[PDB]
């Protein structure tokens, strides 16, 4: 594979200029527009992955109940 | 309280505060010291994962040569 693909496929994910920072624990400020998506949708955005959050949130034997928990925890 | 168990496992990783930023594509200055240390072992790093990168680069189908492309192409 070419150097520069791979980067564009994945590396660059997280080692591209202007990636956009995970909601900070505890930041309700921040968290409050994620909560109004519904944990439904932010429990299934973690098992699929989202921009520098790879697939599963690094949380290997994660339940949807252990996924919507740390949601709750890190919101307020 | 319910999820700080799971965030303490998994999520602190990206959600705290103070996680190391990655090493910017193109940022020769921070490239220099990680090339420093052999392509290799480089190579090595990204299998095993670092800190907020997941054991992979998210890269499934890279050789060992994939991997030392990209690092190379990111290094300047
Ligand atoms: C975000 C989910 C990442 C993806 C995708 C990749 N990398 Fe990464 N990388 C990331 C972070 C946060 C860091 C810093 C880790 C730390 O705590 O210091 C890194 C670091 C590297 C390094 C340097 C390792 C060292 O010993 O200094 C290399 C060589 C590296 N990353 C390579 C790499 C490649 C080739 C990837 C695509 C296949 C890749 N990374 C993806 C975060 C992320
Ligand atoms: C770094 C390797 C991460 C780990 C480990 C976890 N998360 Fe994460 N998360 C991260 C980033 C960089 C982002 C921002 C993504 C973006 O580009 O918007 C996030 C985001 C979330 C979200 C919000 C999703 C949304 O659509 O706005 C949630 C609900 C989330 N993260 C939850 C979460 C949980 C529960 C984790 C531990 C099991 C977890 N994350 C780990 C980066 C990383």
């Amino acid at each position: 594979q070419e150097g520069k693909a791979v980067y564009d496929k994945a590396c660059h994910i997280c080692h591209s200029m202007g990636v956009a920072g995970a909601p900070k624990a505890h930041d309700a400020a921040a968290w409050e527009p994620r909560i109004a998506q519904g944990l439904d949708t932010l429990v299934s955005t973690v098992k699929t992955g989202k921009g520098a959050m790879p697939p599963g949130g690094m949380c290997t034997d994660c339940t949807d109940e252990d996924y919507k928990s740390a949601i709750e925890y890190m919101s307020k």
